C-alpha cells in the first residue's frame, strides 16, 4: 500500500521464495518468514520474479511458494510491517533458470505486471538480477529498461520513489560491457547498484605495485574490495562509472552461499570502506546472497548463526548518511522558518507554508503555518 524508499545507507539481503536450497559446500538454506529477517536488513529482495511456466508466455511474474506455509494475505501483512519499520522490500527480477527472453513490444505488459504486483504486495521497487544467459538474450537490453522507465514514471506521478537497483556480476561492468546498456538507459532512474563480487573465480583487475588481484584471492581481499570499488566509482581501469553514492558491495553470506567471494576477515572490508570514505567517495552499503544463507546450516547441520549481519550490520548503519539523505532538524521556538522549510516535531515532519517563528507544529490549527 505504501512505497517505502531508502534514502540512507543500505544493508541488502536476498530472500528465497523456496525452501531447503542446497549450498556450495553441501549446506542448507531453509525458507524463513519475512518478519523473521534480521531488522538490520533494511532492503529485502524477494527472489524471484520469473517465468514459472513458458505456457503463460514471456512476461515474468511472482507467485509466493506454497511450501513456505504463508498465506498471501500473511506475506503482504509482513511487508506492511517491514514498511512500518522504514525497511524496503524489492522484487528481484531474474535469477537462475528465470526464462526471461523478452521481445520488442513486451515492455508495456512487463510494466503492467510490475505495477500489478507492486500494488498487490506492496513492493517498494525492483532489483534487476539477471542470470548471465539473459543479459543479452532476445531484446532484454531494450525491454527491461523501457518497462522500468514507465514504472518509475508511473510512481513519480503519484509522489513515490519506486526503487530500481541492479545486481550485475562485476566482470560485465567494464566500459562498454554487456551490462552497461542497463546502466546508461536507467541512469537517473536507478537508486543504487549492488554488483555481485562473488562466483567469478580468477576474474579481477590488475594493479601496478600489487599484481593481478583476483576475486577468489582471500589473501588480497582488502586490495580487491578497495581497487575494484575505486575503479567503478571513478570510471577508471576500464570500468563503467557507478558513483559511490549508488554503489553497494555485494557479497556471499558464507561459503555455502557462493562458490567464491566470501570475506574471511571482515577487517578487510572495514579497512577498504574507510579508505574509500577517506578519499571522499564512501560506499552506500553492502548486499548479500542471502538472508536465508545467513540463517542457514552447514553440511554438518551447524547454524551459520547470522554471522554476516553480525559482521556488517552495525558497521554500515553506523556510517554517516549519504548524499541521498533527508535531514530534517527539530523545530525550534526562536527560529524563523519560511515557505517549504520542513522540521521534525513530536515524531512527525511538518512543512512551513509561510513565514513563522515561535509557533509550535501541532498547535497551529488545521490551516496555520505548519502542515
Ligand atoms: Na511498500
Amino acid at each position: 500500500g505504501t512505497i517505502t524508499s531508502q534514502d540512507d545507507n543500505v544493508v541488502v539481503g536476498y530472500w528465497h521464495n523456496w525452501c531447503d536450497g542446497r549450498g556450495y559446500q553441501g549446506g542448507n538454506a531453509p525458507c524463513v518468514e519475512l518478519k523473521t529477517v534480521n531488522p538490520q536488513y533494511n532492503v529485502v529482495n524477494i527472489s524471484f520474479m520469473k517465468v514459472y511456466d513458458i505456457a503463460e508466455g514471456r512476461i515474468p511474474t511472482f507467485k509466493l511458494d506454497p511450501t513456505i506455509a504463508l498465506s498471501e494475505a500473511e506475506f503482504i501483512a509482513q511487508i506492511d510491517t517491514l514498511n512500518s519499520q522504514g525497511r524496503s522490500v524489492l522484487i528481484a527480477l531474474g535469477g537462475a533458470d528465470a526464462h526471461i527472453e523478452l521481445t520488442r513490444g513486451d515492455e508495456d505488459a512487463l510494466a503492467a505486471e510490475i505495477i500489478r504486483l507492486t500494488d498487490l504486495y506492496g513492493f517498494d521497487g525492483l532489483d534487476i538480477d539477471l542470470e548471465q544467459a539473459a543479459i543479452t538474450a532476445k531484446d532484454n537490453q531494450f525491454v527491461i529498461p523501457a518497462a522500468l522507465k514507465m514504472v518509475k514514471e508511473h510512481y513519480r506521478k503519484t509522489g513515490d520513489n519506486f526503487m530500481i537497483t541492479m545486481a550485475p556480476e562485476f566482470p560485465y561492468l567494464t566500459a562498454n560491457g554487456a551490462y552497461t546498456p542497463y546502466l546508461t538507459e536507467l541512469d537517473g532512474y536507478y537508486d543504487f547498484i549492488n554488483p555481485q563480487f562473488y562466483n567469478q573465480g580468477g576474474d579481477g583487475l590488475w594493479i601496478e605495485g600489487v599484481g593481478w588481484i583476483a576475486q577468489n584471492n582471500d589473501a588480497l581481499k582488502e586490495e580487491f574490495i578497495y581497487y575494484i570499488a575505486d575503479s567503478l566509482i571513478n570510471g577508471t581501469r576500464n570500468y563503467h562509472k557507478i558513483p559511490h553514492d549508488k554503489l553497494v558491495f555485494g557479497l556471499p553470506s558464507n561459503i555455502d552461499a557462493a562458490a567464491t567471494g566470501y570475506i574471511q576477515d571482515p577487517q578487510d572490508l572495514y579497512k577498504a570502506f574507510d579508505r574509500l570514505k577517506a578519499q571522499g567517495q564512501p560506499l552506500r552499503g553492502v548486499m548479500t546472497w542471502s538472508v536465508n544463507w545467513d540463517m542457514g546450516t552447514d553440511a554438518a547441520n551447524n547454524s551459520y548463526n547470522q554471522q554476516f549481519i553480525k559482521d556488517y550490520g552495525n558497521f554500515i548503519h553506523n556510517q554517516l548518511p549519504p548524499v541521498t539523505d533527508v535531514s530534517d532538524d527539530d523545530w525550534q521556538v526562536g527560529s524563523t522558518y519560511v515557505k517549504d522549510d520542513k522540521v521534525t516535531h513530536n515524531g512527525a515532519t511538518w512543512t512551513a507554508q509561510w513565514w513563522t517563528k515561535g509557533e509550535e507544529p501541532g498547535t497551529t490549527g488545521e490551516w496555520g503555518v505548519w502542515r
